[PDB]
């Protein structure tokens, strides 16, 4: 007559759950709080978590006794006694990822930030473009593409920041347990702490956070995200660290068949405060500035820095190759070949030998060291440090054919 059992913590609160994995219909739960008046009470079913769940408001100091009468066919059971008093990616069992609607996948995202922030206070969207109409569109918590418009920012619900309007696409992370991902293009998911994202849908498209003006709305606004496509041919996706680094993120892709399970991101036990601190520890002088003119918000990419033209260290690669130090880091003009681009970020552009050889990268200046720091403190290795850290399969990259469930964990 098996089940499980448990007490979810959220803020103050505590909610006793039950899980059946037999013929059960209804629970009652028997409590005491501090020992007090025994309540009785029979439990509501949460169709999402797919298990019953009463909420005792104001409890989370308290010791609690509970047990719990639940029946398996006609006949009912008591459980023995439990008392009040992991969060990993990996902790989530491949078995109880719902079945996708076709051709999707389910995607739940997970608050990993260890008391940081709760539930309520992680936000979530996900926008790209509809192949049923070719529309840019955001996803709503019954798995629909809805279109993004200019006139979206002044619908009912919208956001405000300083008197300009900006489009509500986001969810938090207590609205949902999981939702349907249908095929998408061009797709990504945002991740925001404390605030939702302030970004300017149009008819045609949107506007992210531009990290070179002093004035926008999200310069102050803690945020990541992950790009994903979903086609004939599956899910393919990846985290990024192109262009700026909000929060540890992990990336985990299972698919139907039961033979695929893979993890991308940050290493679970590295921190966030511990990236900072690492950060401005590990990389040279040049790439310091990096950790520090947008922190604590994030860590910029190094052309969002004094790596730009007319920065401090323009001319950074100079010495080392005739390529600019620009053309190099965003891999366009004479450094638009992914090989060449690479090879030049890791320092064996002049050694052929080494273009694939691994632990030949990053031995020597100039190098991209903010790329390496993203590597050396994520799952395998793998990370997206710049665009094409692809080349010999290096990013934090995932795709298989047939789809199950996708979880994004938002670390702390």
């Amino acid at each position: 007559a098996d089940f499980t059992q448990g007490a979810d913590v959220s803020g103050n609160n505590v909610t006793l759950w039950f899980k059946s994995s037999v013929n059960t219909t209804w629970v009652d739960v028997h409590y005491k709080v501090n020992s007090g008046v025994q309540q009785n009470v029979r439990m509501s079913f949460n169709a999402g978590a797919a298990r019953f769940e009463h909420t005792i408001l104001t409890a989370a100091q308290a010791e609690i006794e509970y047990f719990f009468t639940y029946n398996n066919g006609v006949p009912a059971y008591d459980t023995t006694t439990f008392t009040y008093r992991t969060n990993s990616i990996y902790s989530i069992p491949a078995s109880s990822i719902p079945q996708p609607s076709e051709g999707g996948v389910s995607l739940k995202v997970m608050n990993g930030t260890g008391g940081a922030y709760t539930d309520d206070q992680i936000y979530w969207g996900v926008i790209g473009i509809n192949p049923v109409n070719g529309k840019w569109s955001y996803l709503d918590l019954a798995g629909r593409l809805l279109p993004i418009s200019s006139d979206l920012n002044n619908a009912p619900g919208h956001l405000t920041k300083d008197g300009i309007n900006y489009a509500n696409i986001y969810h938090k992370i207590s609205d949902a347990n999981w939702v349907n991902l249908p095929k998408i293009e061009s797709g990504r998911l945002f991740l925001s702490v404390g605030s939702p994202l302030y970004m300017k849908t149009f008819d045609d498209g949107f506007a992210g956070p531009d990290l070179n003006n002093p004035t926008d709305p999200n310069l102050n606004i803690i945020f990541d995200f992950v790009e994903f496509t979903v086609d004939k041919d599956g899910y393919h996706g990846n985290t990024t660290r192109v262009d700026q680094f909000g929060f540890p993120i992990q990336h985990r892709l299972v698919n139907l068949a039961g033979n695929y399970d893979r993890t991308v991101g940050e290493l679970e036990s590295e921190t966030r405060s511990g990236l900072f601190a690492k950060y401005v520890n590990e990389v040279p002088y040049e790439f310091k500035s990096l950790g520090t003119l947008q922190a604590p918000y994030r860590i910029l990419s190094p052309m969002k820095g004094p790596f730009q033209e007319g920065g401090a260290y323009e001319n950074y690669f100079a010495g080392y190759s005739s390529i600019s130090t620009q053309d190099i880091l965003l891999g366009v003009g004479e450094a638009s070949n992914p090989e060449v681009c690479a090879a030049l970020n890791r320092h064996v552009y002049t050694e052929p030998d080494n273009w694939n050889r691994v632990d030949q990268y990053y031995q020597a200046a100039p190098a991209n060291y903010y790329a390496k720091f993203w590597h050396d403190h994520s799952i395998d290795g793998l990370a997206y440090g710049f665009c094409y850290d692809d080349v010999n399969g290096q990013a934090a990259y995932l795709e298989v054919g047939d789809p199950k469930g996708l979880i994004v964990r938002v670390g702390w």
